[PDB]
RNA sequence: GGAGAGGCUCUGGCAGCUUUUCC
């Protein structure tokens, strides 16, 4: 369960971001991959980083339509980027 | 019997299992 993911901190902290999700043991196969782009991933897309799991990769298009929106709407601080 | 800290595993939770630590 988060409560912002929308954060300059996290988003720029690919770890922290997933911190607040309890998927920080796929931190790994999530880096390599900027917030900014990540976001557009699909399911897909997400066993083949490493997100096997339903569950997970479910839970990520979540967190990601989300932090999107975010964008979409410019909300976000520029030390996000 | 209870709590803390790692590792692992999805069904992604203050989840489960496991290894340890303290009582």
């Amino acid at each position: 369960m988060p409560k912002s993911l929308t954060d300059p901190k996290l988003l720029k902290n690919i770890p922290m971001w997933l911190k607040s999700l309890r998927l920080h043991k796929y931190s790994d196969a999530l880096s390599g991959t900027p917030w900014i782009e990540l976001i557009y991933l699909d399911d897909e897309t997400l066993e083949k980083k490493g997100v096997l799991a339903l569950g997970a990769r479910r839970k990520l298009l979540k967190a990601f339509g989300i932090v999107i929106d975010y964008k979409e709407r410019d909300l976000i601080d520029r030390s996000a980027y």
